[PDB]
RNA sequence: CUUGAGUCUCGUAGAGGGGGGUAGAAUUCCAGGUGUAGCGGUGAAAUGCGUAGAGAUCUGGAGGAAUACCGGUGGCGAAGG
């Protein structure tokens, strides 16, 4: 037997579509894709996106 | 005496008052799903909120307060309003 692939040959999920749900607050950003029904599937952030209090709240730090 | 003053007829605009009712919108709160480690507050944060499952997103439920637009040096009330 020889060494295994170097990326994977199949994958959980494939729904195609969703929303991104955007609250972009006055001190942050935070955005969240949701499927069709509102059921989160997963999200990130401006401050989370290694941005402090003094940077997380910038169309720059949210852009990430 | 009718001219001041008063009165009815009649035309008429009004967020004027008191009593009651109502629709939708929203901030909040509770439950639960989904999801996963972030969230928050300031000049900076710190205090504070999270993985005992936050934030964000969906749906059900709950409360109490107040009427966005219209809106104008506009209209109304003795003034307070």
């Amino acid at each position: 037997a020889k060494a295994p692939i170097r990326a994977r040959k199949r994958v959980r999920k494939q729904v195609s579509d969703g929303v991104a749900h955007i609250h972009a607050s006055f001190n942050n950003t935070i955005v969240t894709i949701t499927d069709r029904q509102g059921n989160a599937l997963g999200w990130a952030t401006a401050g989370g996106s290694g941005f402090r209090g003094s940077r997380k709240s910038t169309p720059f730090a949210a852009q990430v």
